[PDB]
DNA sequence: ATGTGCAGATCTGCACAT
DNA sequence: ATGTGCAGATCTGCACAT
């Protein structure tokens, strides 16, 4: 299936307000193995964020102003550019209530991330945060910084329009399914994309197509479409 | 006291009507001098653009199917990082109606320039380009795409208007068959509504489908729609 | 420019167990 | 409340005329 973040950037397009939104991109973040995902959007230090981080472990952060304390947005801060972070791997270098932020982070399976900085409007910044359960990261292929960037942008940007820009929104699957169908692709290219079981692609949209009572892709197209669905 | 990168990046975050934003964009490329900006999203051999560039050029780029011809364009599908163009330095390198092109090109001041290629959803892209009309001009790859991605989402979820599209059409028959086919009618069911051969129905509608090169209905339909070709 | 004719491909509609 | 199987229903892709 197609890499995490082509799979964030068509998330990024699709409508509608911030629940269906994280319900999507919990899943691509499951979908690749990770304990969660972390959109932050800071402006000195207010701290806008769209998270899959365990509820205890953001409570914690923000009550204990982790965001000063922690070196990935640290990090963040002083570049934009893609990086990766291990807390074990890191953990020789400098750390003391750095050392011990970390550990309690670990009891949420926080270990390891990929976090991708974003210049943001007005001097702001945002920084999106795939996290792993594992000790370190080791990939195959490097991730192309460009490309990172390029994809958090959207991402950055689709967030924001939230609060700035029916509401019988399609699920995101419904979504991302339906807007494939769009292109062309049958649904067996659409679960060798997505990396999903054929039925899973063939019972979701059957379902959408019984909602709206249609009897052809082409109608339940026409009609997401039309109706500024998709 | 800032980079058009930096301006651009905050004009993606502005609201909200389709004019204040083509606005904002000819302000930017005016304020550091540019003979204007220009914004393509290439879908399949549909594209649809958003430009400064002169009225003329747009009208004549389509009709003249320069998609097909422009380096420029060319460079940007095979690379998705930031790049300049020339113009004069690239005479010397290929160029059959190449070399005619750039001259024409020059007729509106657009020598030299910037484009930068982003990736978007369902595998295809858009690029952003300044044009300046100095022979040559004399950036942060990764920063140019962080801001592209926002204004990519920006103008693409907003729904924004073309300034210009290639052309395609559909005829009378074929908007009326396909209109069918967006209510989910099937072929044979059009053909008796309509009272006509199935295989008049089949062929018409076969026919549109390889004009514009799509293997399925629904793609069709959904081009049509999002075209307005219906 | 318009059809005919077919052979897979791909959906859709149903029934039923997970 | 979903995932499986299936077969009749439609469509898509050539090949060959009009
Ligand atoms: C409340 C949501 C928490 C936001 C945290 C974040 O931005 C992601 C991140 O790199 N931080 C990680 C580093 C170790 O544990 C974390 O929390
Ligand atoms: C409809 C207007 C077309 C805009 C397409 C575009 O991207 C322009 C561009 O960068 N290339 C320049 C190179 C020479 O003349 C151009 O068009």
């Amino acid at each position: 299936m197609q890499h995490w973040l082509d799979k964030l950037t068509d998330l990024a397009a699709i409508e509608g307000d911030e629940c269906i939104l994280k319900t999507g991109l919990a899943d691509i973040a499951d979908h690749f193995g990770f304990t969660g995902y972390a959109y932050l959007h800071i402006q000195h230090r207010h701290i806008t964020a769209v998270t899959n981080y365990h509820r205890q472990w953001q409570s914690t952060y923000f009550d204990k102003k982790f965001e000063a304390l922690d070196p990935v947005v640290k990090r963040a801060r002083s570049r934009k550019h893609i990086f990766t972070w291990s807390g074990e791997h890191e953990r020789p270098t400098l750390s003391k209530d750095e050392r011990a932020f970390y550990d309690h982070a670990s009891d949420f399976g926080i270990r390891s991330g990929i976090t991708i900085p974003i210049k943001t409007a007005n001097g702001f910044m945002s920084m999106f945060t795939m996290a792993s359960d594992k000790p370190v990261i080791d990939l195959d292929r490097e991730i192309d910084a460009v490309a990172a960037a390029a994809t958090i942008g959207q991402i950055h940007a689709r967030i924001s329009f939230l609060r700035t820009t029916d509401a019988a929104w399609l699920d995101p699957k419904e979504a991302t399914y339906l807007r494939w169908i769009a292109v062309g692709k049958t649904m067996e290219e659409i679960a060798d994309v997505e990396g999903v079981k054929y039925n899973s692609v063939r019972v979701k949209l059957r379902e959408a197509m019984k909602r709206f009572d249609v009897r052809s892709k082409a109608h339940l197209t026409a009609l997401a479409i039309r109706r500024k669905l998709i």
